[PDB]
């Protein structure tokens, strides 16, 4: 069999991407796989790195090291329940979909904390133990992303630059670095300027995709790829 | 005269990053500079974009759009104080210094909530209005980041590849998107493993270069510099 997560960062269930995140549940459910959503605005995601992350501090150090004490807390299984249900997803999943509209040439803040909070020293890497020997070696994961500009912006000649110069931190970055291997992006650029049938096309296209996604062989995520 | 805003992402005053925004505070201030810092961990900063930041009746209750909402919200001076003080702060700066712990190969989730919150249309860019004609133009902005790698680890035949690479969507997607020119990075490597008298090397460094900010020029902001 096989499972995926869906982590999912948009406020309104009737945006484009809710209707992206909702044809992804429709066809790998058909398909027979185990999915799960988190629907990062709906659970109020905790995004700032805080002492709250570890659990059972009795006194609060003199010097807060967020670093030392989230690596102590994910070895001693004491970091916040939602960072480890998080953590539970994660390590079950055989593919993890990151469906968003991209903000700032990145992540929304709340899946940036989900980030930053979730894939912890000890659980996603170790130092060593990162790249192709992170400790989420063996999964795929996949970024599907919407954008306000047009997919001409986003070349080398447009204003923007190429699109892949800015997944270089998430793809290689984040998920490279944790072990995971990296599907194609699935891009779908500037729906609220797109036609309802050019919509409705890109929507059609993902649902398409994922008929074939365990098929697929990863990018090589390299600089090459990002920026050659 | 001239006024300084430090955006700062550390929860931990003693910190080196700490350090480097109280010798920042202390050299701009001895020059007779205007000097705010937003310590967004001892803030709280709300990271999330939500309707929270709409005072009062949305546009459209029924559907929540947050980028129709925040741009006609600021139209209509109608976002939540927490923003609007924070783009008085911008607004008023001839330099702004963001200065955090590298994370993810990027901004900490509350400073990313930061840049996705307070640099709104209307008030930080409008469509037209990028770019070079970004509404925070005649401004400046420098990076201050602190790593867990080395400098070796962020060469281009590191680990980590060209820290440059990184940079893109901060300095280029965000910064310069807003009208800003862009000071060289200041990118202090390492003090974790550093000796007690290199890191007061490096605060020393960080202050010895503000002492001579104002006559520095921008970088070119573009994709060759980062990526050439
Ligand atoms: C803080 C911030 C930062 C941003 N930074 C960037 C940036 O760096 N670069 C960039 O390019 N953009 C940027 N944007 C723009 C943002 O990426 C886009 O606005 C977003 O990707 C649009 O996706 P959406 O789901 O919100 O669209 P929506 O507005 O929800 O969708 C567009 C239309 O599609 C319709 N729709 C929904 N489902 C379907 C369906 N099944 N079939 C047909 N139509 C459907 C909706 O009803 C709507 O009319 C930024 C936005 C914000 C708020
Ligand atoms: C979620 C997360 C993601 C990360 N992602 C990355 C990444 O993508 N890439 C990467 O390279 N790193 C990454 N890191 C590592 C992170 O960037 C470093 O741990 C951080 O930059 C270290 O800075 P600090 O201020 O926390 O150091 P500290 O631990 O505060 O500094 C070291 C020491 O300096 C001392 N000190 C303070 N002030 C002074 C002074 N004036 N003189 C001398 N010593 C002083 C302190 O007391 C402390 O003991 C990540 C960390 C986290 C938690
Ligand atoms: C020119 C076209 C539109 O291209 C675009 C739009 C947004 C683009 C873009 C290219 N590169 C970047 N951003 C950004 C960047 C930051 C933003 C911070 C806050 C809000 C934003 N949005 C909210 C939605 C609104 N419709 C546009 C501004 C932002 N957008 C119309 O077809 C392409
Ligand atoms: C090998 C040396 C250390 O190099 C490094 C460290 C961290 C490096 C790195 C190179 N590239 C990346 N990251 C990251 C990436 C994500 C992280 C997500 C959570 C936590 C992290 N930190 C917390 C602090 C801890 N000391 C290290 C891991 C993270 N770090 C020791 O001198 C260089
Ligand atoms: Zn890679
Ligand atoms: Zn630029």
């Amino acid at each position: 069999g096989k499972k995926v997560l869906i982590v999912y960062a948009h406020q309104e269930p009737k945006s484009f991407n809710g209707s992206l995140k909702n044809v992804a549940v429709d066809e790998l459910s058909r398909q027979g796989c185990t999915v799960t959503v988190s629907d990062l605005y709906a659970m109020n995601l905790e995004p700032r790195a805080t002492d709250k992350d570890i659990t059972g501090t009795l006194s609060n150090p003199e010097v807060f090291n967020y670093g030392v004490e989230t690596h102590e807390a994910y070895k001693q299984r004491s970091l916040a329940s939602d960072i480890t249900d998080e953590q539970k997803k994660v390590r079950e999943a055989d593919l993890v979909i990151f469906q968003f509209p991209l903000y700032w040439f990145s992540v929304p803040a709340i899946l940036k904390g989900w980030m930053d909070r979730v894939l912890c020293q000890g659980f996603a890497f170790d130092i060593p133990g990162f790249y192709d020997s992170g400790l989420l070696q063996g999964k795929l994961a996949l970024l599907s992303v919407t954008t306000g500009g047009t997919a001409e912006m986003y070349t080398k000649t447009g204003v923007n630059g190429d699109s892949r110069y800015f997944l270089w931190p998430l793809q290689h970055g984040t998920l490279h670095f944790c072990g995971f291997k990296v599907l194609a992006p699935q891009i779908s650029f500037a729906p609220e300027i797109a036609s309802e049938e050019e919509r409705k096309g890109m929507v059609a296209a993902w649902s398409q995709r994922l008929q074939t996604i365990w098929k697929e062989e990863p990018i090589p995520c390299t600089a090459h790829w990002h920026f050659g």
